[PDB]
């Protein structure tokens, strides 16, 4: 099983309607959970980025009841997906551990999940893009992906392990090292939740922080000359973006 | 099924005896290969490093005919390690296909494992240590790893997915996107591995080549005054390493 403990803070803009990321979790049985972080271009559409990945979550709680897909992320995000009639689009991550540890994921985008064992990440989920910044991602449109385009894997866990997942908010905002910090001097994954949060809120709004963000982007050639590398002048800063974190405690294999 | 090709370079100064990176490929079913870094330093005990390595990867093939063992990567590790007699050490991947297109991954140690599909990388896997340079590694040795520290992990491929493999060797000393870069202008996976491999030695003996094993030394600390005081001058360049690489590419699922 898994004890699971959630934190979600919206870009500031976006706080008076709850932000465009949105999530599920069940801990009751062996441990689910699911992250859709809605595009932000669909506000030019007069479109509420919202709408859809709120609705993603609500269809993937219905079909964690479909006994013919509830034991396989990949196929519960093809029904989930399926049923969305919201217009939009959004990344999205669903997750669930087996009684056996085996944790299953599948997952379209650039949400992210860390699993972190005897202090280190032993492993990493890779972003898919289109190119830096236009993640794939499930859409009311048909130039959007389907679940054939997930990234589908697992990986086995054993009693202790921690597993870190949430919206690009979280991992574009924070270092590897940071979360494993954080989670260290926490007492339990729901204030290890709202402390990885805080942090990557820190990070986002903060144009002095050289984030995985701006790291990144420098490696896709979008930096300034190295002439005009001075100080104040480089391409660096936090990524303002809402923030999902989900924190879960792998317990009683 | 896969098509597998491989390139080994050693340490410029081991090539005489071919170095201490050990492998084994077998393409002629499913798809199976493995590789093994045997520990630099073994020689300071006037122990030939390279059998470990060796050994291990022998042992490694003969457990492929026990069908106990020989769809499950970590129980083959278990079987390969306990029966090698050899003093020494070594880091270890093995990975296998399943004609579903499901890869099996065991990992002991900072081997590596990425997965390349539509232009860029997918699945990556994440090094183990007990501190920086300084892997979990199965050993003659009490003080090693065994079979129940590996992570164990799968994930699923489709057709045209290009995985590649090595040892440190090789990813301390080449960036992701050289990797798909020089895969995206081959034309098979014999020319792949050797490019991929010439590519790694090229920047391995490079002082000007800001390596990934330099940059993540300085990203741990190891540039402070104290650190650099202490070890005489900046940490810089390639890493010279024996260098071993196979790419597989998945076929007829
Ligand atoms: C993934 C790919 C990248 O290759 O692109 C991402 C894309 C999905 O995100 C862009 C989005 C922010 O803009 C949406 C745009 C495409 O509008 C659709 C329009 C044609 O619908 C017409 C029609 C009147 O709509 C009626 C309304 C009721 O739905
Ligand atoms: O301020 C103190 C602290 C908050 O900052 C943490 C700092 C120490 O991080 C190290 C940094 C140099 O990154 C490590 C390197 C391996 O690149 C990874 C990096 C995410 O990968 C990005 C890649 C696309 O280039
Ligand atoms: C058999 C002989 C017969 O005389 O018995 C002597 C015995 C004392 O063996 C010598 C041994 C100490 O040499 C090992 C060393 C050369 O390699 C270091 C590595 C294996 O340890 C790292 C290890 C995972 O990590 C350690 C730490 C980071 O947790
Ligand atoms: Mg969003
Ligand atoms: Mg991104
Ligand atoms: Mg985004
Ligand atoms: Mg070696
Ligand atoms: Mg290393
Ligand atoms: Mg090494
Ligand atoms: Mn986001
Ligand atoms: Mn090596």
């Amino acid at each position: 099983g898994l004890t699971i403990g959630t934190h979600l803070i919206p870009h500031p803009r976006k706080a008076e309607t709850g932000g465009e990321d949105a999530f599920f979790v069940n801990g009751d049985d062996g441990g689910v959970f699911a992250v859709a972080d809605g595009v932000s271009g669909w506000a030019e559409k007069d479109v509420n980025p919202a709408l859809f990945s709120r609705e993603l979550m609500a269809h993937t709680s219905t079909f964690l009841k479909d006994e013919e897909v509830n034991h396989d992320p990949q196929l519960l995000l093809m029904k989930a997906h399926a049923a969305t009639t919201s217009v939009g689009s959004a990344t999205v991550i669903i997750a669930m551990l087996e009684k056996t540890g085996i944790l299953k994921i599948a997952s379209v985008g650039d949400c992210g999940l860390k699993v972190i064992r005897k202090g280190q990440v032993m492993f990493s989920t890779c972003p898919q893009e289109h190119y830096f910044d236009c993640p794939y991602q499930l859409s009311s449109e048909a130039i959007g992906q389907t679940y054939l385009d997930a990234l589908v894997c697992t990986v086995n866990l054993m009693e202790g392990d921690m597993i870190v997942s949430g919206s690009d908010g979280f991992f574009d905002n924070i270092f590897d090292q940071e979360i494993v910090s954080v989670i260290s001097e926490s007492p339990g994954v729901d204030e290890a939740a709202k402390a990885l949060a805080e942090l990557a809120r820190k990070h986002s709004v903060d144009v002095t922080f050289d984030s995985p963000y701006s790291m990144e982007a420098r490696s896709r050639g979008f930096d300034v000359p190295s002439w005009k590398k001075f100080i104040g002048g480089k391409l660096i800063g936090g990524k303002m973006n809402d923030i999902t974190v989900i924190v879960a405690q792998v317990k009683a294999l």
